[PDB]
This record gives C-alpha cells, sequence and structure tokens, in this order.
C-alpha cells in the first residue's frame, strides 16, 4: 500500500511539459494531437490527491481550449470546438463553498472558478495580475467567522459606481454603523454583495437600497 | 437576409436523431462516432437563434457523456441515465437574478446553466425533478426584487430552522415581515432569505437568534 500528494509549479512551461508531469503523476499515457501547442502556468501549493491532480489537469486542458477522448482504450488530447494563469488555493479557516458566492463576482468571462470539494480549495483560471488581486481577497476573506452576505441587484443604478459611493461613507464615517463591512460589486449581472458583522450588514443594505431610485 | 428561431420537442428519441436535428438546424454536418447511443428528452417552449440552439445541443452532449472535437478537418463525437433537458424561460426579470435561488434544487447528477441572449435557463435533471423545479420558477418570476440574504447555519440544520420560521410567518409570530420567504440548501446548510425589503431585514435578524 501507498498513497502520494502532490504540489504542481509550473510556470510557462509548455503544454507537453504539464501533460508529461501530469502523466508522471497519474500514470495514464495520452496521445497528444500534433496540433496541441501553447505556454501553461500552473501552481499549487495545497497538496492534492491523484483525482485532485486530474481534476486540475482537465481544467488546465479546457482553459487553454482542449479536450480528453477515449480513443483506443487511451486519453487522447484534442482541441474543442490569450495566456492564462491557473492556481489551487486552500482555503483553512472555512469551507469552499462559503467563498465560492463571494469570489465569483471578481472572475471575468474568459476565466473561470471551481471548487475542490475534498483538498477544499478552488481552482481559478485568468491572467497574472488578476490572478494575484483574487488570492489577496480570499487571504483576507479566510480570517472571518461568518460569511453571510446580501445580494442588492441594481436596477435605478451601476454597480460601479454605487459601491465607489459605499466606500467613500464608510471610509470618511458618513455610513453610520458601517465600520467593518464590505461591498463586491459584479458588474456582469449589475448587483452588490453586501459582507461583514451582522450589525454593520443590514446598515449597509438600508444603505445601498435607498441609493437605488 | 434571413434569420430563424427554433422550438425543440424530442421526448424519448435517439440521440443521432437530436443530432439530425440539430444538424438540419445549424447547417454543420456531425461525425457521429459508432460507440455513441441513448435515448434523450429535450424540450425548448423558447425560440432559439442559432447560437442558442448550439449551446443546447452541446449541453446535451456533456449530459450524456460525449464531446465535439474538431477532428479531421470536420465536426466529430467521441465520448468524454434516464435524464431529461429542459429550456425555461424567465418571463418577468432577468435569469441571472433567479439561478441563486434555484441553484440549490439541483443536484449533482444535474446541470443548470444560463442562456442569457434568450433569457432562459438550461437544465437537466430527472422528469419528476424536472417539472418540480420549471413550478419553482414559475412561481418564484412573478415579483419584482429578488434580492436576498443567506444565512449560514453554523449550529442548527437548514431543514428545521426554515421550518421554524415559516410557522413563524403563517401565525404572524414574525413581527414586520410579511410577504417573505426562505429557501433551504441542505447542501451547503444554509438558508436564502427572500421578500420585500423591510420584511426580509426582519426575518435575517429572525434567524440569525435562531443560531445558538
Amino acid at each position: 500500500q501507498q498513497e502520494a500528494h502532490w504540489t504542481i509549479n509550473l510556470k510557462d512551461a509548455d503544454i507537453r511539459e504539464f501533460i508529461d508531469q501530469i502523466s508522471e503523476i497519474t500514470g495514464e499515457t495520452f496521445v497528444v494531437d500534433p496540433r496541441v501547442k501553447g505556454q501553461v502556468s500552473v501552481v499549487s501549493k495545497a497538496q492534492l490527491s491523484l483525482s485532485e491532480v486530474y481534476q486540475l489537469f482537465l481544467s488546465v486542458m479546457s482553459t487553454h481550449g482542449f479536450t480528453v477522448v477515449a480513443q483506443g482504450d487511451q486519453a487522447r488530447i484534442v482541441p474543442n470546438a490569450d495566456r492564462l494563469e491557473t492556481r489551487v488555493i486552500q482555503v483553512q479557516q472555512s469551507p469552499v463553498s462559503e467563498l465560492i458566492p463571494l469570489i465569483r463576482p471578481l472572475v471575468p468571462q474568459y476565466g473561470h472558478l471551481a471548487a475542490v470539494p475534498s483538498a477544499n480549495a478552488l481552482i481559478i483560471s485568468d491572467r497574472s495580475a488578476n490572478i494575484a488581486r483574487i488570492e489577496d481577497v480570499i487571504r483576507q476573506l479566510d480570517q472571518k467567522g461568518s460569511h453571510d452576505y446580501s445580494v442588492i441587484n441594481l436596477r435605478y443604478g451601476w454597480v460601479m459606481d454605487a459601491a465607489e459611493v459605499l466606500n467613500n461613507a464608510m471610509s470618511r464615517g458618513q455610513a453610520k454603523g458601517a465600520a467593518g463591512a464590505q461591498v463586491i460589486a459584479d458588474a456582469r449581472t449589475n448587483r452588490l454583495i453586501i459582507l461583514g458583522p451582522p450589525q454593520a450588514r443590514a446598515k449597509l443594505v438600508q444603505l445601498a437600497q435607498s441609493l437605488d431610485t
């Protein structure tokens, strides 16, 4: 009996190099189609089981526009008819499920986000600059006990403005009992996510609903 | 110039029959691998554009375990059981508003995704659960506001906590919180609070006090 857990750290390396690492990990030989090309950035500081490794492999394949098909009782890598980095961030002081609704709004159309519940981590696809930002958001989000939130679907306003309005109101103390509460803007769906301790969070909801006129 | 919108109604028909309907719609010839077999149930009461049709095709392919590849300079269907696929159009609010509210009633064996262009959603589940979810959406759509609050129960049990709140509202024991609703997500052990602002805020206070 022997069970291993892997940490992957590949930056700007070839796609065929990552597939090579994966096959050496999983023990599965893949047939790489000649048109398979590209440079991938894959980092996982969290130690992954065999399944969690495979999960991360398919994620990287989908992110870079390829798919795994079963031809002649072996896996074949063919394309599914910009450079995106991939990071596996482990949540330590709460279950991942709690964070997904909160970081999902900072993820674009080109980017992807999915949980690895077994590892209590999440896989993210985005640009190098946005990934360092989202990683920083997670890092700050993990500390808290409560991850209870409120959603405001704006109609009379514009989310980017409405949030800039609220953050200015909190900083100057013009927002009554709002010290310690956060605002997340989802431009895609035009909605606000309200966070922080119960008393504070409730006051921000009243404040933001009054701003929709 | 000429543009079309299709409505598909295929129940218990062969996979190769649906692929045939799709190719006749899209105008793209697909090469089916011999191992591709199965009976599919696909219904869309909402009229779909070419793109929205293709979206629905790939969804059905993923749901039944196949994938589309550009192999040999043509599109090929290769592999990546009582499932149905329905396209439900939301009439009053944008789909984005109702996805967080119905998503908890969707299992692992299923899948839910929005067609924002058609303001509809594609769901894969069993025939019995799909009829249930379809009438949940049909009831949820009527309202104006779909703003909501989430309570992550860290002590109690969601099924109980919700039954507790619904009883408190019916008898009027829940103060200034009329016309509000509670959604239970057992998987994540959390409560979703809905309804008019004033009412919804009172229920949040009521449900947070119940977590001890």
